[PDB]
């Protein structure tokens, strides 16, 4: 019997996630050579980013601590040409990249991506500077896409006696004020590895004092209520958890959320079997619990965010992080993050170097994009609970929220269920009373073509998902089911199910 009874716990929300729960990053290394930020002027990338609104866009990464704002930095032919074409034009409606500039940057980009990835793996970072125009590219991309920019400041600018030197930050904050920019801030990226990356050790008490310093600058700015997030530590291995604890004790008062990072695997060694292994999926739960321990003992009730996360570190697992098979880790991470109290999850990366990107080198969406878009359209902020009967929940993983209220097909009280089947056979889910004779809309994702799970193309209810054109996402078409029918989930797949007229009081 491959028929599994669901239990639903709908009486009240377990947690409330932000409307921006599914958020994204742009790696700070896109600014190593700032010409490549102009790729963010693509109308195709804008269309795709808009599909994920509301969301935060976090500009950060290892390079956050090797970037220096220079208000007099010279621009390049690419940058000068891009900005010259936007003059006297509504950039959000009509902005594009000049075709010569677009062609050149796209020819150079695969070399650049190799450089960025190898620089990362060798841990040989140099300081580089970025201009006012670079800031403007990031700001307008985010603003035109309906995203909220979070900008990571360089925490390795240091005085003689090991204190953060805030003078470059001040330059930047003043520039942003003078343009009317609504930006939230971070300081430093993965401070736990500063010793390896820069042979400077900054401990968490000191980093907290640095955050205190920054908060004081933000209070004196024209944007007095700008938000401040930190400390963007790596996942909570012993020394990292100790550093998080000391940081929160010293600087925990001035941060609006606690940010940490997670990757399941080393991209160099990850296997196909690891991507489908529920034991790999389950280790994320240990990371989450350790984080909440540190936070509850120092700043209880403080919001906890995943500030940078994906399948595999080192730029992603080649031939795996950009596939349908990467969806199991991504959907499960969202499911668990919601159910365990994480308020925002920031996906490394929307676009950029690596293959854990949502959108590729030709600005085409990967399967994880489509998964993210369907999640955004269907899943609401109120987290409920589901479970499967029989204590084999490892391979059939289920999550339940109120249906997204912004969705015009659905109404107050409707439920969105989502489910992952990691068995090698089809499973059938039976809804419990009082949801057992309802109209249900199915949204089943399956990979397209001969590579099966390793495909980079995906179908929704048997229709290939593809952008209509550069300005247009497709409709995501439900498959209505017979009332009372069980919910069928093929081997190695994932699906959403919207329970219509469910009338759940908690979702109203
Ligand atoms: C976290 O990092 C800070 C460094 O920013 C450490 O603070 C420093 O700690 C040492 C104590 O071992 C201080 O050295 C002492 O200085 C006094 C003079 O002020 C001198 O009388 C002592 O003989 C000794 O040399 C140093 O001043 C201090 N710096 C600051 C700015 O406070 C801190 O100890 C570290 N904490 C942990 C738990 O690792
Ligand atoms: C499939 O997985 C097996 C273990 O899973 C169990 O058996 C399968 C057929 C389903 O009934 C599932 O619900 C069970 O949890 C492995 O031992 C077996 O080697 C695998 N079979 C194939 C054909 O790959
Ligand atoms: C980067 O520049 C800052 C100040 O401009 C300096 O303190 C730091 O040591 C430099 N680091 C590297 C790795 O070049
Ligand atoms: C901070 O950095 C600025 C700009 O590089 C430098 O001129 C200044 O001396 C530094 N301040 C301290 C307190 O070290």
């Amino acid at each position: 019997q491959d028929v599994v009874d669901l239990d639903f716990f709908t009486q009240e929300p377990l947690h409330l996630v932000s409307p921006s729960f599914l958020s994204v990053t742009i790696d700070a290394n896109l600014a190593t050579d700032p010409r490549f930020l102009i790729l963010l002027g693509s109308p195709k990338l804008r269309t795709l980013a808009r599909g994920l609104s509301p969301a935060y866009l976090r500009f950060g990464g290892t390079k956050t601590d090797f970037l220096i704002f220079d208000p007099k930095k010279e621009s390049t032919f690419e940058e000068r040409s891009y900005w010259q074409s936007q003059v006297n034009q509504d950039i959000c409606k009509y902005g594009s990249i000049p075709p010569d500039v677009e062609e050149k940057l796209r020819l150079e980009w695969p070399y650049q991506e190799q450089l960025l990835l190898r620089e990362h793996y060798q841990k040989k970072f140099k300081n580089s500077t970025y201009s006012r125009s670079s800031v403007d590219v990031l700001y307008t991309f985010a603003n035109c896409s309906g995203l909220d920019l979070i900008f990571g400041l360089n925490a390795l600018l240091r005085t003689a006696d090991l204190q953060w030197n805030s003078s470059n930050a001040q330059l930047l904050l003043d520039y942003c004020s003078s343009k009317g920019y609504n930006i939230s801030w971070e300081l430093g990226n993965e401070p736990n590895s500063f010793l390896k990356k820069a042979d400077i050790f900054i401990n968490g008490s000191q980093l907290g004092e640095d955050f205190i310093q920054l908060h004081k600058l933000l209070r004196k700015s024209t944007f007095k209520n700008a938000k401040l997030y930190g400390p963007d530590v790596g996942q909570p291995r012993r020394k990292t958890a100790k550093m998080l604890k000391s940081f929160l004790k010293a600087g925990g008062e001035v941060i609006d959320s606690v940010t940490w990072h997670h990757y399941y695997l080393n991209g160099r060694t990850a296997t196909r079997e690891d991507f489908l292994n529920p034991d790999v999926l389950d280790i994320f739960i240990s990371s989450v619990q350790k984080v909440f321990q540190v936070v509850e003992s120092t700043r209880p009730g403080k919001k906890v965010w995943l500030g940078e996360t994906s399948s595999a570190y080192g730029g992603g697992a080649p031939l795996l992080s950009d596939t349908f098979a990467a969806g199991f880790m991504w959907l499960d991470k969202l499911g668990l993050s919601a159910r365990m109290g994480i308020e925002v999850v920031m996906r490394q990366v929307f676009f950029g170097a690596g293959n854990y990107h949502l959108v590729d080198e030709n600005f085409d969406p990967l399967p994880d994009y489509w998964l993210s878009l369907l999640f955004k359209k269907l899943v609401g902020t109120k987290v409920l609970m589901a479970s499967v009967q029989g204590s084999k929940r490892r391979k059939l993983r289920v999550y339940l929220h109120c249906t997204n209220t912004d969705n015009p097909r659905y109404k107050e009280g409707d439920l969105t269920l989502y489910a992952i089947n990691l068995h090698n056979v089809t499973k059938y889910l039976r809804l419990p009373y009082p949801f057992s004779n309802k109209q249900v809309d199915k949204y089943l994702l399956r990979p397209l073509g001969p590579h099966g799970l390793l495909s980079k193309s995906v179908q929704l209810n048997g229709l290939t998902l593809k952008m209509v054109d550069d300005q247009t996402l497709p409709p995501l078409m439900e498959k209505p089911l017979r009332p009372g029918s069980s919910l069928g989930l093929p081997a190695f797949s994932y699906s959403f199910f919207v329970i219509r007229n469910a009338k759940v009081a908690a979702c109203i």
